[PDB]
């Protein structure tokens, strides 16, 4: 059977698949036509059905896993569309994590000779993260930060070495947000979380702007000025609030200028998309910053698909952590985005 | 001259005025007609112009302040409308706090023989709070909580004694939010804050629903079901996420069901108003809860006008703190709402 790890989240299904590349002659016969057709379907297409996507650029090549050489592939689709995945399967051991491993268990069981092995969402995240960092992204670093994050003509994505990571704060920004303090490979706690996550960003954006996808929401946002919606400290003070170090440019009240009819009539969709992005991102950064200080952790890794192709949010997080802590905290990011749970699930297979 | 403390905030001006009631005969002559007309205007009307409001129900009677007996009055109006206040004045020592004490300083100076004494916003909050609690609300407690907050047929506003308050966490929810750890009368720090405050509630509500006032936003909210907009843990898991104690009913992603077109078409304005309220309130409660635990403080007092006539938010805060901490934390509230800074300013007069 084929090697999968599946993370069925509240918005997206993440699927990691190990394509073997060391198949001997005696192994190519012994392979059944059903297995050969799944292998070929997966590796010959980068789009599956109407909403499945293979992220070719993330592929890990010539990896050795469980004694075998192969390539590790990364595939996502909407959770919504999982019934089509299951139909395909029925028309193997599946290591499955995320909420949908439980919610859709009965649906997986419609695949006749399928054994579902449920694994914990945050266990898999941490195992996946550490594993991907340990193998590298084809020789390049999996982890990166933004050098000189507080100077935005100078700010640059640069590699960061995670070889002795502990203690690490891990902020997983998906539909919602879990924040973990990882003290060793086997010891971590969920310190806190927030329901104001990626789902809140797109949920509010769609309602405010009429955008119909994540990508369109980011595009509107890129053209927007969040200070049109937001009431700033200088709007209240006429400058800095010196005593408590709040510069005039800091947001006093997110969307707070939208209490005035005149302002609501002059604000653009793009402005509201950007304010939504800024509000959700800064809130998360503010909570992470607080957990870091309280846990005595100076490196904070943000992951999950809220940040996928989202440089606005990543740089804002890097800036916010660096500025407000005067360099004591560093925001870190990982090239494999939101796929760690799926990898972690896959790593559970020999058990 | 008349005794005022004024807190000019990002949304509302709060004005505390001390009406003397022990005026001798030799003092009633010596009083100039201008002073007599301001006194009479203030005390004979409960509405001033089109947007000024006197909160009669909050009046403290027969208070002794600075050697004099009087009644302490509480008055608010939109900051927006401050030019009309100033016109009245010019058409005295003013102790002024909040951001607008700085922003509008030049405007105050148009009142010919006015001395403006600027005081710090959070200094005045703490001084005012402690003072109002120490004098009582006409024999009744200024501070209260919700007894049995986690059982909502049993939940009841009950008086709470603040006679030895320290340490206390103070959450000031106005346009934005400041969170203070108060360790004695003179020693406190601003531990953190959030820009997702009262202004965010009404700002987003107005944009989402077409409501044109705070009160209308609460009224829509009262009729709404926030679980229509919000994606719950049970929507992801099909039940509880047991391992990390997240019951199926907890919000996984605020507004997270609004990523689906079908859902956006079936959701009501009332549902969105309630989801806005729930999202803003729980986020604040979640941050306060975290600061309390980290500061080793078990009483959290929430104040500010976000909570004015807002039992939905107060009970949700009381429930959230009690439930998620298993009784270790108590949410507290204060009868004088958002007026503490204005009182604190007034208390600065003899300096
Ligand atoms: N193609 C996409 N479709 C839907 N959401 C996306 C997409 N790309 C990025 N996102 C963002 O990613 C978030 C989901 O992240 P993910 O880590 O997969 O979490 P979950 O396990 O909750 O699905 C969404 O809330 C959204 O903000
Ligand atoms: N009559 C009102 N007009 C405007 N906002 C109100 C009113 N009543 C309650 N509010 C709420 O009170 C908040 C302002 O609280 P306040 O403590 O006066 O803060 P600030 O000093 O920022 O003005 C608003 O953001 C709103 O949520
Ligand atoms: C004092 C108020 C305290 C309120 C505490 C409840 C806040 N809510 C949360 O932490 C859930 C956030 N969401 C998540 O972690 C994730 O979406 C998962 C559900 C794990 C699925 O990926
Ligand atoms: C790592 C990200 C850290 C981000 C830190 C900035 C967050 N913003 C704030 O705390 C301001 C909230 N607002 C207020 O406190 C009040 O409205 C006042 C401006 C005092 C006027 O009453």
């Amino acid at each position: 059977f084929p090697w999968f790890g599946m993370d069925i989240g509240g918005t997206l299904v993440k699927l990691s698949y190990f394509e073997p590349i060391d198949i001997t002659a005696e192994e190519e016969q012994e392979e059944v036509e059903s297995l050969k057709s799944i292998r070929k379907y997966l590796t010959s297409n980068v789009a599956y059905g109407s909403t499945g996507i293979r992220d070719v650029h993330l592929e890990l090549k010539d990896l050795t896993l469980f004694g075998r050489r192969g390539n590790l592939h990364f595939i996502r689709f909407p959770t919504q569309d999982l019934p089509t995945f299951i139909q395909m399967g029925r028309d193997t051991v599946l290591c499955a994590t995320g909420g949908g491993a439980y919610k859709f268990e009965k649906d997986f069981r419609t695949i006749g000779n399928l054994h579902l092995h449920k694994l914990d969402e945050l266990d898999c995240l941490v195992k996946g993260l550490l594993y991907i960092d340990s193998v590298s992204f084809n020789g390049q670093a999996e982890c990166y930060y933004f050098a000189n994050a507080s100077e935005p003509e100078r700010c640059q994505k640069m590699p960061f070495n995670l070889d002795d990571p502990y203690p690490l704060l891990v902020v997983n920004i998906g539909s919602g947000v879990s924040i973990l303090a990882v003290h060793s490979k086997d010891n971590y706690k969920r310190v806190t979380g927030t329901s104001l996550g990626g789902g809140t960003f797109l949920g509010l954006c769609s309602l405010l702007t009429g955008c119909e996808s994540f990508e369109e929401a980011l595009e509107m946002a890129s053209k927007g000025d969040s200070t049109q919606a937001d009431k700033l400290v200088r709007d209240i003070y006429g400058g800095d609030y010196e005593r408590f170090g709040l510069p005039g440019w800091a947001v006093a009240s997110s969307f707070g200028n939208m209490i005035y009819k005149e302002k609501r009539e002059s604000v653009s969709k793009e402005d509201l998309a950007r304010a939504t992005l800024v509000t959700i991102t800064n809130n998360i950064g503010s909570v992470a910053r607080m957990c870091a200080v309280n846990e005595k952790i100076n490196r904070v890794v943000f992951v999950g698909n809220f940040l996928r192709v989202n440089t606005l949010s990543m740089k804002l997080l890097a800036y916010a952590l660096d500025y407000w802590s005067k360099g004591q905290l560093k925001a870190l990011f990982l090239e494999h985005e939101g796929y760690f749970g799926a990898v972690g699930a896959l790593l559970g297979l020999p058990n």
